[PDB]
């Protein structure tokens, strides 16, 4: 799944682009593999 913790926090591994989608109710980022983490999973 393209699920990741960023510490503690379970944030949603986006492939494709680098910008959170603020559509949701992103607080947090992770630069990962290629895509990007954004947390908290909204």
């Amino acid at each position: 799944g393209t699920t990741c913790y960023c510490g503690k926090t379970i944030g949603i591994y986006w492939f494709g682009t680098k910008t959170c989608p603020s559509n949701r109710g992103y607080t947090g980022s992770c630069g990962y593999f290629l895509g990007i983490c954004c947390y908290p999973v909204d």
